[PDB]
């Protein structure tokens, strides 16, 4: 997960609003949340990985052990159970809440960090470049 370490900047987003809507995010949040060009800061300390997202709207931060389920309060306000594992070079995150589930995969693609989100078939792709 050292290949993910660093600060990243959003450079392109595709279908993110559709994803949020499939997730159930409210109109206001979707608008403000989508307005953003958040920075993602990933760091590793021992077996604890931290993924931070910063923007003018809201900052988020989760610290976890890969493979151990934990509580996460998403940027849109959901309180979910997340599990993040390292598979094939990608960080695969699954969030579960109110009987629903969504997958967020973070992978390295060339010199970029690509975030793919999936909810009920609706998928969004966000590309980040080193800040
Ligand atoms: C309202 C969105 C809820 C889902 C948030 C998780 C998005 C994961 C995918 C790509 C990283 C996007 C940047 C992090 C979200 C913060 C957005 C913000 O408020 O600036």
């Amino acid at each position: 997960c050292d290949a993910f370490v660093g600060t990243w900047k959003l450079v392109s987003s595709e279908n993110f609003d559709d994803y949020m809507k499939e997730v159930g995010v409210g109109f206001a949040t979707r608008k403000v949340a989508g307005m953003a060009k958040p920075n993602m800061i990933i760091s590793v300390n021992g077996d604890l990985v931290t993924i931070r997202s910063e923007s003018t709207f809201k900052n988020t931060e989760i610290s976890f052990k890969l493979g151990v389920e934990f509580d996460e309060e998403t940027v849109d306000g959901r309180k979910v159970k997340s599990i993040i594992t390292l598979d094939g070079g990608a960080l695969v995150q699954v969030q579960k809440w109110d009987g629903k589930s969504t997958t967020i995969k973070r992978k390295r693609d060339g010199d970029k960090l690509v975030v793919e989100c999936v909810m009920k078939g609706v998928t969004s792709t966000r590309v980040y470049e080193r800040a």
